[PDB]
């Protein structure tokens, strides 16, 4: 059983992950056949955190690269393609300093070319790529692209597809198959997968990832309240003003060089702070999500992964609270946000370095779903929070790999004698 391999570096905003995929040479074109072989998490920040010292971006990857040398058998190395894709962190760096951004890419390129894998390039994904490839990953792994039934009795309608909601560090994406007419070409996607047309909606909200949201809520709290209602009572920190406003996401909020900001465990005021992130006041289309962006109604099942999954896992596994309904999700965030700092710490016996931020991130998810995308009780119950399908991390990495390696055919071998006609 001869296996081929492929590696993707997912250079996210606050960190980098490497995923190695494997698949039998013989059957590489069946849907769901590629699975994850191993992965590795790179220590320290994302490649964009090295703008001021671009050689370290490259170097940060060495340890995970060595692991890849070990995970992929030595005689497959040279025919194993290697890709790096970078997301909103490098898109944000691109607005700040396209030159710093260019040096970061060159530095990772130089490190990755030293390795004996088939290096295929370091690129920044568009926001459309990042949402569409995550939708691909999830539906590929769950075999939603198979045509179900048999001759003379095909399943009708066609097998439904899973929508994808990805919460990264610096943007968030929503992508799903829709029947609604398109009102904006920027959001419109057409795929031809295994002989089938999939009409797909996608949008990436830059500056709406987990970390940039936290930064914006902090600047917003500082300006409206002088206390942080999303932070727990008894928690405080000295905020350096200059750093709060340095991100493209917060510089629009820039108004004694250090200010002490204390939490108040205030779920109401936290929810009000979060709801101001979603500008729902204008819509130049028939219908919108927020900030004037076209969005047809959400429909079908969704997988919500990356930070959606980890935040909900915290609510259920560590807070011990149900989240099966929007209402229950809302209640879970209230209870979480109302914990004092000592109460919250007492429920987590480990080292949680970002414990004070769970309240805000949870409030953010609840409002993004309800006020942003307009899930309600009925549609929310088709949302599954999961980080994994078929032994593979759900992300855009796999779909990106499948696409650049050309492992999903547009049509079927022989057009399957044309019986999906
Ligand atoms: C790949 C990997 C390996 C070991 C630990 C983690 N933990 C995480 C990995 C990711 S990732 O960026 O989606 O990869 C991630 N987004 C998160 C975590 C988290 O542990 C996490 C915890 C609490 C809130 C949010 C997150 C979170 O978003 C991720
Ligand atoms: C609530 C919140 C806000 C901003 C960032 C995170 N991310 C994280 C928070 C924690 S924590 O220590 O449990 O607090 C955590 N352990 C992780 C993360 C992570 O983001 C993360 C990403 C990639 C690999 C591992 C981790 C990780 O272990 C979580």
């Amino acid at each position: 059983p001869a296996l081929k391999y492929g590696i993707v570096l997912d250079a996210g905003s606050s960190h980098t992950s490497m995923f190695v995929y494997k698949w039998p040479a013989d059957k590489e074109n069946d849907t769901g056949i590629v699975g994850q072989h191993s992965s590795c998490d790179v220590q320290g920040g994302g490649i964009s955190s090295y703008a001021n010292d671009p050689s370290k971006a490259g170097q940060s990857l060495v340890r995970c690269l060595e692991q890849a040398l070990r995970d992929v058998p030595r005689d497959r190395h040279a025919s194993t393609p290697l890709y790096l894709g970078a997301t909103a962190g490098m898109r944000l760096l691109n607005l700040t300093s396209p030159e710093a951004t260019a040096r970061v890419l060159e530095a990772v390129t130089q490190t990755l070319t030293q390795y004996p894998f088939e290096f295929r390039g370091a690129r920044i994904l568009s926001g459309q790529d990042e949402g569409v490839f995550g939708w691909v990953t999830a539906n590929y792994l769950l075999e939603n692209f198979i045509k179900y039934g048999w001759v003379g009795r095909w399943i009708r309608p066609r097998k439904g597809t899973l929508g994808a909601m990805d919460l990264g560090g610096a943007s968030t994406q929503i992508t799903f198959e829709t029947t609604s007419p398109s009102e904006d070409p920027g959001n419109e996607v057409h795929l031809r997968l295994y002989g089938q047309h999939y009409r797909v909606y996608t949008h990436s909200f830059l500056c709406y990832g987990r970390d940039q949201i936290l930064l914006r809520l902090l600047a917003s709290a500082l300006q409206i309240h002088r206390f942080h209602p999303c932070w727990p009572k008894g928690y405080s920190t000295q905020v350096l003003l200059q750093e709060v406003y340095q991100s493209p996401c917060t510089m629009g909020q820039r108004p004694s060089a250090i200010v002490s900001l204390s939490g108040t465990s205030n779920a109401t005021l936290c929810r009000d702070l979060v709801s101001r992130l979603f500008n729902i006041s204008s819509c130049p289309f028939s219908q919108c999500s927020f900030n004037g962006v076209f969005q047809p109604p959400v429909a079908g099942n969704f997988i919500a992964f990356s930070a959606f999954y980890y935040t909900v896992d915290f609510l259920t596994t560590v807070m011990g609270l149900p989240v099966g309904t929007l209402k229950q999700l809302e209640e879970a965030t209230e209870i979480t946000c109302n914990q004092t700092w000592t109460e919250l710490q007492a429920r987590v016996p480990g080292q949680k370095t970002r414990l004070a931020d769970y309240c805000a991130v949870a409030m953010f998810i609840h409002q993004l779903l309800s006020r942003g995308y307009h899930f309600d009780e009925r549609s929310f119950r088709e949302v599954v929070f999961s980080k994994k399908a078929a032994d593979t991390a759900v992300g855009w990495a796999l779909g990106y790999m499948l696409n650049l390696t050309n492992l999903i055919p547009a049509d079927l071998p022989g057009l399957r004698k044309g019986t999906h006609f």
